[PDB]
């Protein structure tokens, strides 16, 4: 019910990248991040700031928001169970966690 | 681990009225409400809409929009373990959740 260690690394990875793009290149350095991260693990990915508002250029629809509330962190129980589909794993910028996150859906194949 | 069915239709009927609150008066009723709903059960309460911004007067303060993100419903199991705090609970506002929700820190006196 845990993600590998591994796979913890491999994703907070993801957000020390994030990061460095927004802290980089800003909102469009967020928005090209997130749409590379986006096609390359073929999920969903948001980076957001401190008032859960998108980093990048293009803001969040009503949808997306509704994605933000009952996320999980890296190294708590994963499971598709309570809402019928894959988490949303938040994961704090590690240079900066006032300044955003990175949200990402759970790749399928990473499931516990 | 799971709040009593009364205790779901309690919670559920703050929803009900927050709801009233803010269709009938606003973001001044919103607030209001918010105001006094805390006052009556010692815990933190907000009002937030599409985009988990305040339906208040008061916007959220960043610390704020942090508790947003890891919520519960009344539905769902209910513990201190993960955050080692007292869950915040989400509910949707019932006639039209598409508007908002209210957003309740668990009572002490309520918790499984
Ligand atoms: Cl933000
Ligand atoms: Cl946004
Ligand atoms: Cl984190
Ligand atoms: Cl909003
Ligand atoms: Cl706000
Ligand atoms: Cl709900």
């Amino acid at each position: 019910y845990f993600l590998a260690p591994a796979d913890r690394h491999y994703l907070a990875d993801y957000a020390r990248q994030a990061e460095d793009a927004w802290r980089r290149e800003g909102a469009a350095g967020a928005e090209r991040f997130r749409k590379e991260l986006s096609a390359k693990e073929d999920t969903w990915v948001a980076l957001v700031g401190p008032h859960l508002e998108s980093l990048g250029s293009t803001p969040l629809s009503a949808e997306e928001s509704s994605h933000l509330t009952f996320m999980r962190k890296l190294d708590w129980p994963m499971s598709r169970r309570l809402q019928d589909e894959l988490p949303y794993v938040s994961i704090e910028f590690p240079g900066h966690p006032e300044q955003g996150r990175l949200v990402i859906q759970l790749p399928e194949r990473l499931l516990p």
